[PDB]
This record gives structure tokens, C-alpha cells and sequence, in this order.
């Protein structure tokens, strides 16, 4: 069984990678940077929707909304296809809070 980590990178290899850019790539493995970081022997069938809200939250420091919008949709995908192969069962993407808190963007005046 592999993990999330392995998983989204040989998920994109395999099928994004002919349609996408080397341009493409940096924003893939750099999110992969981030999904390695957290979930290293964490197997792609048992993120929590939990944890997963906590790792948007600390994306969302250090990258813009874009960054972090199309991340989520990575995984989207990434799970939806591991679902559609029947491999996956959680898709923790109900808490897929894109907070780029970058720009959390609130009323701070008195």
C-alpha cells in the first residue's frame, strides 16, 4: 500500500505529466515538498479530513490562494482517481478550506 506522499507524485507522473510543462512540474512537487512533509508513512487510504485542513492551513502561510486552490484540486483529483481505481476510500477533501491566510482577509480596524 503506498503512501499519500509516493502516491501524488507517481499519481502525477503517470497521468499529468504528458499533458502538463516542467513550468507545471515545480507547483506539483512543491506541493509534493509539503504532502512529503506531513504525510511521509502516512498511507493514501487514511488521511483524515481533520489533519488534511491542518496542512491547507499551513500551506496557506507560505503560499498564495492560487497556489494553494490548484493543490487542492490536485489532490481532488488524485483521490478521485484512486477512488475510480477503487483504491482509496476516504477522500478527506470535505475540510478543504483553501485559507491562504497569506490574504485571510478580515476587518482589522478600531
Amino acid at each position: 500500500m503506498i503512501t499519500f506522499a509516493d502516491y501524488f507524485y507517481q499519481w502525477y507522473e503517470v497521468n499529468k505529466l504528458p499533458h502538463v510543462s516542467e513550468s507545471t512540474k515545480r507547483h506539483y512537487e512543491s506541493a509534493y515538498k509539503h504532502i512529503k512533509d506531513h504525510f511521509r508513512h502516512k498511507l493514501l487510504k487514511d488521511i483524515k479530513r481533520t489533519e488534511y485542513q491542518k496542512f491547507l492551513n499551513e500551506y496557506g502561510l507560505t503560499h498564495s490562494y492560487e497556489t494553494i486552490r490548484k493543490l487542492n484540486s490536485y489532490i481532488r483529483n488524485a483521490f478521485d482517481d484512486a477512488i475510480h481505481e477503487g483504491y482509496v476510500i476516504k477522500n478527506p477533501t470535505y475540510k478543504a478550506e483553501l485559507h491562504a491566510s497569506v490574504l485571510e482577509h478580515h476587518h482589522h480596524h478600531h
